[PDB]
């Protein structure tokens, strides 16, 4: 019942990085609980979301869609300084699904242009969680404008398999999947707007159709392909955190599997094994662990193939290494 | 021999509330008697006054939550007053045989029927009308509810230890497809039959015009918000008889969740959001640790804040600065 | 050395039936030989005579279910006759490498190819065509099926105890997007190629015009209804290569279900309904206890009864009044 003295906890500052990459961290905690300090600056900005040059007024956390992945360990405290520069035009806030109370922090972080605030919450549950803006009355508009990301709360002793044995990854990637509803004019062409506010009415209309115009990884069609394809080597253990703050998705690694998967992303639950495809409910973050055994190109996709190959929810993995004819081979 | 079992008559209560019951069974198997009267009635489903011809079990959308224990025999007397105009029946997902009972409970206006079935499997289950050839029309008109079949030794965590809730609420999520004219305005009809054709066309778009909790937009908000106190253990039963949903407690979690609602399976822990497939009932257990307002929503945020799938929790108690605070 | 492994030839069977096999392996690993011939053909998918240019594996929608055991080697000879017009290939979700085999099995009309891969993971998996740049078009044209890789010691329950089925059926669920003209009538094409543009357009609406089992509305009804007898243990393998579905046996349950179909995971028990994500194959085990007609459906009742995702079981045996009965 007595208060816990948090001033005694050591503090560590984190420098966030743009997705799909993840800031420096340790899987197995090397210290006891800490107050981990993060700072994110909200940025309203125009963003090209497809190959035809379609542009929208994106609402971002730190300039990217999705926002950066934050990483802490179970029972650490997350302290976020949220800044809303006066160059922005809208009210924003933040809802951490990893947090307990005040609408995930949303009721304590409402900031208008020119204001800032610092939120602190205890990361009491291990897993990957979604975080997103949630201004009362305009929630889906902000979220579907790209204002969402994720946070991973690692067990202090790292990841474990269904038998309680260590699962250690060599690389980690964060794939934020985004459903966009770009308004179209009477002619069927995407509309343009001077300011975010000007598009509200049309945006609401576009959203209520429940039919996305685009569904992409890392903010745009092909964002995770070509020179920006994810990479790995045969033998490498890779963890892919995947989030969707507003709509269901079903990740799948073409040519591979999800050896160990936490579809709804909570680590106190044993992972599902050998998944071909897994369902991540809208408003959830999930994580899949895989060890590559074949070199070459792999397609990482939302397995509703239309959403993947037509709407944009598809990325690539370029894997190096020696081919395994035992696992698979063309018979002459 | 069923005739040797105790018989008890239950008085059902309107959702989100639930009739009184014991979690850990107090007796052995019993024949639990329920009675529900079918009522076709106009219902306002949104703040704009939109009306539909609702098809209900006991006058509410969703129908009330029935509660029994594993291996009890459910005995339902279903009445279809001659004031209604359609044939109805009932399909219990908790039952075995005759299309969930649908093939044995067909009742035209002015008729009634009594069905009895053994609740052999523990968990929360959906029950809904299913008249041959017009199944989705009735279900999407609000004719569905749920039944909870508790394990005889109560709920258990992933370690087989007891989980006892202090409060329970039943949230029925309903997808509606209200027909519109060429102008785009919702159409009104004199009778349910008049709208069949338009209804079918509206349903086939697979795009709900409304998705609500307890029959209407904002039904579980304001004076009708759900309540709890810091420290209270709350079980929230959630059903969707026709379409997928993804429940989420904003500011909270599903400490223990049976997403597809069957208790022989250990619960999933610490869920932020969970998927309840259409045609399924799920259950989430949570112990409140912070006072204040919480939003309970389908986490497709468009479906929640635009279409109506959102409710509120008003929680009393003292704030916990350790769990969360605005830094000085 | 695979040259050391004995080989066995399998004769595939048209769905919903499955080719014979042993649940518990009677020998060590084997190289199992399969042969499938691709066939592009016009196909009637509804009771109104609507046709489409279907792209099939062995002439059926879905393609046949292949069955092997963990660690066997699957060797498939894929033939693309010069009577076809498009390039095709195959993607095995059960395989490891080269885009599931798609990058190694590309075959134009008049060509064939043989692919071999080790079945390292037990479970039911989807296989489908995946020609670069036209993946969804082929898959939604019916070019997909499934393969089951049984654990060498057969299926086991959540306790490690054996689960042996007396019957097994394979239900392939297909979402079709048939283009329509300005009048709203389904369009007709002389060749698959001529429809591409309209096909892409129709798919991007993400709204299927049809959702069927075994290639057509009512395909699994009447003389083609699935069958069983009271007391029989039945395994129903269900796949959806492109869109989510939620199987449900009306009047029954999924006693043991591997919703996402991977056997190294214990099954979920007593399911009323389960979610099989698009791009996944699932399996449900049930022991019938009541005779009569059952409806096996996708529980989004609109997709089932309006769009076509519904089939029937005809079960023989004695009625059990203890489980269910109409009172006087
Ligand atoms: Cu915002
Ligand atoms: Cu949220
Ligand atoms: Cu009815
Ligand atoms: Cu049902
Ligand atoms: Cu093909
Ligand atoms: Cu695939």
């Amino acid at each position: 019942a007595a208060p816990v003295d948090i001033s005694t906890l050591p503090r560590v500052k984190v420098d966030l990085v743009k997705p799909p990459f993840v800031h420096a961290h340790d899987q197995v905690a090397k210290t006891g609980p800490r107050v981990v300090e993060f700072t994110m600056t909200i940025e309203e900005k125009k963003l090209v979301i497809d190959r035809e040059g379609t542009e929208i007024h994106a609402m971002t956390f730190n300039g990217s869609v999705p926002g950066p992945l934050m990483v802490v360990h179970e029972n650490d405290y997350v302290e976020l300084r949220l800044i809303n520069p006066d160059t922005n035009t809208l009210l924003h806030n933040i809802d951490f699904h990893a947090a307990t109370g005040a609408l995930g922090g949303g009721a304590l972080t409402q900031v208008n242009p020119g204001e800032e605030t610092t939120l602190r919450f205890k990361a009491t549950k291990p897993g990957v969680f979604v975080y997103h803006c949630a201004p009362e009355g305009m929630v889906p508009w902000h979220v579907t404008s790209g204002m969402n990301g994720a946070i991973m709360v690692l067990p202090r002793d790292g990841l474990k398999d269904e038998k309680g044995q260590p699962l250690t990854y060599d690389k980690i990637y964060y794939v934020g999947e985004q459903d966009f509803y770009v308004p179209k004019d009477e002619a069927g062409n995407y509309k343009k707007y001077e300011t975010p506010g000007e598009a509200y009415e049309d945006a609401v209309k576009a959203m209520r159709t429940l039919t996305p115009t685009h569904i992409v990884f890392n903010g745009a069609v092909g964002a995770l392909t070509g020179d920006h394809a994810l990479t790995a080597a045969v033998g490498e253990r890779v963890l892919v955190v995947h989030s969707q703050a507003n709509r269901d998705t079903r990740p799948h690694l073409i040519g591979g599997h999800g050896d160990y998967v936490w579809a709804t992303g909570k680590f106190r639950n044993p992972p599902d094994l050998d998944q071909e495809t897994w369902l991540i409910p809208g408003g959830t973050a999930g994580a899949a662990f895989y060890t590559f055994r074949q070199p070459g190109v792999y397609a990482y996709v939302n397995h509703n193939l239309i959403e993947a190959f037509e709407l944009g929810a598809a990325g690539h993995f370029k894997v190096t290494g020696e081919w395994n004819d035992d696992l698979m081979t063309s018979v002459v």
